[PDB]
């Protein structure tokens, strides 16, 4: 930031300078004939330095008589603003050893103005990492009384916005001749809005809209003087056409010909992305939708300590995903609404005061049951301290809509991983994949449904003489079946082997992309049926469970009874309770299992946001 | 690359594996009752390793009897392809200390196929830097065939056109009977398909009809028939330069499909990828050695001086009577690849005089054409230059940075299409300057570069009205104020003396304003190029004005042609003191200490009166950079 101002030996030169900015001083054309030395003097508050044009260092210049040298340069800096027009002046006298009087004088009158646009940097760049800085802008997609109005007709809406301060110290008469403009690119204008305060902090009409869809420039009138306040709100989440950076500029113009800019200052905001929460984080609220299932959900939520929302609106986990957007001023949860259409339930009953709304309509096999996220991992040499997004798809060669894929990919904080779920009838990730908190290892355990685990369990209990134990025994009458009938069913075993191979492909992809080992994976017994189509749960799917910290709700599998207790439940306990978890089995055969869904496919959860702040993610 | 294949104790399992890919072997459930140990054996050419599932590393498994352990894993690898469908098999026997015979066997028959798609990596990433690798694809925007643009046909009407394309090899070794049951597909994304094309060879390298189009605008998949046995050749040509909507990466995939499921569907079992990067367009500054000089009624001894300087420099010369300023219409750059580095011309959106000249007379065999038509502005490729390699902002620019013109915040900027095209090359990050204050608005009106044997290897020449102030005042203090500018010119310009110029109040004030504009540009140049004062040379130059415009009072000196050691400068026709123009003497005293040879050309009638100089009427092609762009690390 350097501005060259040249002076004249025949007349004084007048210049307006910004505080802190260095000004190099030179002249138009040659020095007096016999010039051998020079002196330079400055008004109090004006710093003058001598420096070789090749040297990084500076040196005070108003204390000596310097031998003339065209390779030297004088720098003038004023850290404080002026009080009147032409407050200060710099005087350069040219001396010789022939006559005792100065050969000539060069006078530069200076008016210092302090103009700077600033925000909370937590001026021209936004950097990731532990050494990061920059303003973070929320989207404000909630209802406090919001992202649609052109006014600020609310009392706590400003708590979601970001503050911007324009310091405009200086003499008042200067602004009779100069002009201040706050502007932004029309592209950035179509992505955020700003409001200028006039009736400070009391009335909602005080905040007047000055930059928006049509407005790309606003002349700040300096109502308060030497300082103006602006409240900025983002209008768009990052997507395939929006990198996520919004820059605002302030310009001082010398107003003949036209207005000409003399100084420009910038503030660059980054739009905070949408973040998902895995089942490993502590829960906040349980959401549920005849039903002797809400009773068990309420009991388990009370045992876990979470409020519950009941809805008579007729699959609450397929329609919406509960995430959050975090900023240093406020971190509010935001709901993503699935393109499947409970189509009105998010917009109506979920948009609380601090609860934002985002959705992507493609105008459809994909729902937010197929949308999950892993715990923090380390893989491919990189770190993912907020986990990675897990979605469904096919192998290279039935995919989620491209709008949702681009939206998830563009958040940059949880790099998504595509899996193989096409082989399933409905096609949700939570049909074969789940996560659970573990007190050892990598802090968690990945639960995968394995037909081979059911093979091992049934064969082991059959070698003891319990092959005549009946599955689906204690249900409302569908067709009871024994262990010997299942193990000797050739087609069922072959199809479950195919399912196991699909889940093995997904297992290897998971171990690769999440950097997990075998000691972190737990195989849960689960068999699958087929009606000349894709795969559905034979007995209630166990991995499709709700996980609230220490308490997990698992669908009652109604497996073969050996000692008066379902041995599938005993295997689930022997696999999960060593991790300290409490296994509560819910009767989920009458309301949901016949309709291709389980508890996790009928119960949604909000979680505590991550402790790791996303600006340090270093994507 | 790990694939789990489970086996059964009740029946043998058959599996097709790709060479080199590791396969983890396990079982479905069974684990015979009293199993305490196990052995594993493999057909010759089948490598079997034991490894704990928590610690990495391998260990040969077919030499011992291992105690059974569910926490172990067996890995099977076949580095060589099979000759028949069930060439190899892996056998796992489960043993006990109670009975001497194996409790059970698990047999896995293996068919090893060697499928790999490869190119010149100079498989899934393209990385910048001195440790970089990946395939680089040219755009082939020239006319190699002596029969007609080459990038438009769907055939290859030439014998040497393929020299611009990239080679891709599909190795498909394995038993032939396997391909009666399986299928090979070469595919690409439709987006990448709309940006490049590929040709499959049939009848190697002799006939032009051998190269048949298999992936293009409509084609996003092609079933390779394996004509040449175990390996097929493909020639790829790029169709688009990187722009605001094209990141520059084009990926091709090869997929093996298990079509044994005749009635259900085809199922993929292996995918391999090759990622190409489109080579960007590179500019050449005046510091690089020149190749050809291009020049463009009522002409004079200006083509003569251009020819003399080209002969003294050793460059070809192209004369064109095409008028109804050859440097405003086109910019001569180049695109570089390890197979061949060919020059490519960018055609400016300015049209009307030489609009057809690039497409017609510049498209040689190895001479590409790129252009971006808007839908305007005053800025054209005379306003388009590039700096020598620099270091600034902590970063290095080993092939320089692009210099274009514009205004300060508040119009007169290059059209957004050209700006996005220049911004998207990523190899010479452009810098926008302040040129709006000029009448026509070209960067070469106040900025030039010259080769210097000292310093940073070059010198930046900036026009400075203050330099002319100093020169005229110094020669006036000697008593030569009555020396006349424009003396030895063709008359009606009105002759004028030094005393008239120095005492012209409005002229001096306006030239001070021009000097302030050029000072802003000077500071921006020192910041963005990391140059100091010892590398900048101020050249005396005054300017005129018709209430709004900036034009050269006397011929603009920095608007010069620079061919290595020889530079052609417009004859300024300044005040004559000792029988020689003192402006010329100052130019010599500033440039000849850098070893350069100053040749002043009398160009006052054809160009200086029409707001242009030699560099604004002569174009040049240069030697490409020695630094290869793949190491630029943007
Ligand atoms: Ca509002
Ligand atoms: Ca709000
Ligand atoms: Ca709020
Ligand atoms: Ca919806
Ligand atoms: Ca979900
Ligand atoms: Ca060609
Ligand atoms: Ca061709
Ligand atoms: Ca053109
Ligand atoms: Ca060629
Ligand atoms: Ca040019
Ligand atoms: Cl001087
Ligand atoms: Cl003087
Ligand atoms: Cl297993
Ligand atoms: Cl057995």
């Amino acid at each position: 930031l350097q501005r060259i101002v040249r002076v004249s030996l025949e007349h004084p030169t007048s210049a307006v300078c910004v505080a802190g900015v260095e000004t190099l001083v030179d002249i138009y054309g040659s020095v007096p004939e016999g010039t051998e030395m020079f002196e330079v003097y400055g008004t109090p508050g004006v710093d003058i330095y001598i420096s070789p044009n090749m040297e990084r260092g500076r040196e005070r210049a108003d204390t000596r008589r310097w031998r003339f040298d065209a390779t030297l340069e004088i720098i003038v800096v004023m850290n404080s603003p002026s009080n009147d027009l032409n407050d200060s002046h710099v005087q350069i006298s040219y001396h010789s050893s022939h006559e005792p009087l100065p050969l000539a004088y060069a006078v530069l009158y200076l008016t210092c103005v302090d103009i700077s646009l600033d925000c909370d940097l937590n001026k021209r760049q936004w950097v990731w990492g532990p050494s990061g800085y920059g303003g973070i802008l929320l989207v404000n997609c909630d209802r406090d009384d919001d992202n649609c109005d052109q006014h600020v007709h609310c009392l706590q809406d400003l708590e979601d916005m970001s503050v911007m301060v324009l310091r405009t110290q200086g003499p008042a008469a200067l602004f009779d001749d100069h002009k201040l403009v706050l502007h932004t690119s029309s592209y950035d204008a179509k992505r955020a809005q700003v409001f200028h305060i006039c009736g400070p902090e009391d009335v909602c009409e005080a905040y007047r809209h000055v930059l928006g869809q049509d407005k790309v420039s606003y002349e700040v009138p300096r109502l308060h003087g030497d300082e103006e306040r602006f409240f900025v709100e983002g209008l768009s989440f990052p997507d395939a056409g929006f990198t996520g950076l919004i820059s605002f500029h302030v310009t001082l113009l010398d107003d003949d010909f036209s207005a000409s800019p003399i100084f420009t200052d910038t503030v660059v905001f980054r739009v905070a992305p949408w973040i998902m929460t895995p089942s490993t984080l502590p829960p906040l609220e349980v959401y549920v939708c005849n039903t002797c299932f809400v009773d068990a959900v309420a009991e388990l939520a009370r045992k876990a300590g979470c409020k519950l929302t009941i809805c008579p609106q007729a699959w609450i986990q397929d329609e919406m995903e509960l995430g959050y957007v975090q900023a240093p001023h406020k971190t509010l949860p935001v709901v993503f609404d699935s393109p499947r259409n409970l189509q009105d339930f998010p917009y109506k009953r979920i948009l609380g005061p601090d609860f934002g709304y985002v959705t992507r309509e493609p105008r459809g096999l994909d729902s937010f049951g197929n949308l999950e996220v892993s715990p923090p991992v380390v893989a491919n040499g990189k770190e993912y301290p907020l986990g990675r997004i897990l979605i469904g798809g096919n192998l290279p060669g039935r995919r989620v809509t491209q709008v949702v894929r681009d939206f998830l990919h563009a958040q940059k904080v949880q790099p998504p991983v595509e899996l193989f779920v096409d082989w399933l009838a409905v096609g949700h990730v939570d049909e074969f994949l789940s996560f659970v908190p573990a007190p050892d290892g990598k802090g968690f355990r990945m639960l995968l449904a394995s037909p081979g685990a059911c093979f091992k369990l049934f064969q082991e209990k059959q070698k003891c003489g319990h092959g005549r134990a009946l599955l689906f025994q204690g249900v409302v009458d569908v067709k009871t079946i024994s262990i010997n009938q299942v193990l000797s069913n050739k087609d069922l075993i072959n199809y479950n082997k195919f399912v196991q191979s699909c889940i093995d492909w997904n297992r290897e992809v998971l171990k690769r992309e999440l950097g997990l080992a075998e000691c972190d994976i737990i195989d849960i017994p689960q068999l699958f049926k087929t009606e000349r189509k894709k795969a559905t749960a034979f007995f209630p799917d166990l991995v499709n469970m709700l996980v609230l910290g220490k308490h997990l709700g698992i669908p009652k599998p109604f497996g073969p009874i050996i000692n008066g207790c379902c041995c599938l439940e005993e295997k689930v306990r022997s696999l999960l309770e060593p991790l300290g978890l409490h296994c509560t089995f819910i009767d989920d055969f009458t309301p949901y299992h016949m309709l291709h869904g389980e508890v996790h496919a009928g119960t949604n959860v909000c979680r505590k946001p991550f402790s790791f702040k996303w600006w340090n993610m270093v994507p």
